[PDB]
């Protein structure tokens, strides 16, 4: 392990102060400029607009086009100039900080894994949401495919065990993970139709293609919604909040490409061009930067550590998503 961060302290305790208690949604696939608060021309995300003190970042670019580049830079200490995919699986990352300071660390995973952010970690603090042995939410399509919001049942029983800790929740969401956009969300969230039913996305009808994609889209906002709802729960002993940042973009048909993982280098601008949300409760004293920050993935490792109150020299002139 290569460390970055032994200088890390906490200067408030959870013994002396409320404890806090975070989700952290890693979303997967969605596009900045498919987001209704982005100028988008559909109403993508109905149930997010009608809670309070949520704050959208219009201008947020990924670390990377891929989940396996994308997600270890999500919790780097390094930055998207300094990273290293190869080697990011043995760096002391965030959340290596986070749970050596005494802050409970877990990982429920609906995608696929952590791409290494959770390997120095017990395998405990890991679970696997893509199969039934964990997600109560599965056969609610015709696919019986497991649903991110299967990431929230028990977690009650996960606050009750962690009693009085600090505690950071990560939700990797399955998301609109293409090219079966169509298999990504319940009956309910086919707003707008038809649909794209293949895996040639070229062979569909551009139309068509849009409208799953936007569909997915309000399958996670109910997702997000949902986890601030379940937040709203713990108001009162704790400090919540909700952080919600997409892995990468996606391309849709522009310029004949299609999915994502184009090399930086030449990567369009819609695989990198992400949507990201912060929702706080009014008692945390937690403020959002403005708006229209120009922000990076390198801004969630200090907004994890602002959470917890916690700072550390690598990363402490680093612009965040808060105050
Ligand atoms: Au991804």
């Amino acid at each position: 392990t290569i460390y970055h961060a032994k200088d890390a302290v906490q200067a408030t305790k959870p013994d002396m102060r409320k404890p806090r208690l975070v989700v952290f949604v890693v979303g997967e696939t969605a596009r900045a400029d498919h987001v209704s608060f982005n100028g988008y021309e559909r109403d993508t995300f109905p149930q997010l607009a009608k809670i309070d003190g949520v704050t959208n970042f219009s201008n947020v670019t990924s670390c990377g086009t891929s989940t396996a580049y994308s997600v270890p830079c999500m919790f780097s200490y390094l930055g998207a100039d300094e990273y290293d995919v190869d080697t990011a699986k043995y760096q002391e990352n965030v959340l290596d900080t986070l749970d050596r300071l005494g802050v409970s660390i877990l990982w429920r995973d609906n995608n696929s894994d952590s791409k290494g952010v959770m390997d120095k970690l017990p395998k405990a603090q890991f679970a696997d949401y893509k199969s039934a042995t964990n997600n109560a939410i599965c056969n609610t399509n015709p696919y019986n495919e497991c649903r991110d919001v299967g990431m929230l049942v028990g977690l009650d029983d996960f606050v009750a065990a962690n009693n009085g800790k600090d505690m950071l929740i990560m939700l990797h969401q399955m998301g609109n993970h293409g090219p079966a956009y169509f298999k990504r969300y319940d009956e309910k969230f086919a707003k707008f139709t038809p649909v794209c039913e293949g895996n040639e996305l070229a062979k569909c009808e551009h139309q068509s293609l849009i409208n799953a994609y936007d569909n997915a889209l309000l399958a996670t906002d109910d997702f997000i919604a949902q986890s601030i709802q379940w937040l709203q729960t713990h108001s009162n002993a704790y400090d919540v909040s909700m952080l919600y940042v997409s892995d990468h973009g996606e391309s849709l048909g522009e310029n004949g490409v299609y999915l994502h993982g184009m090399p930086n280098a030449f990567a369009p601008k819609e695989q990198r061009s992400v949507p990201a949300f912060f929702w706080t409760d009014k008692q945390t004293g937690i403020t959002p930067m403005a708006t229209d920050t120009v922000l990076t993935h390198d801004a969630i490792t200090p907004t994890l550590l602002k959470l917890f109150d916690v700072t550390a020299d690598k990363v402490k002139d680093r612009t965040a998503f808060i105050r």
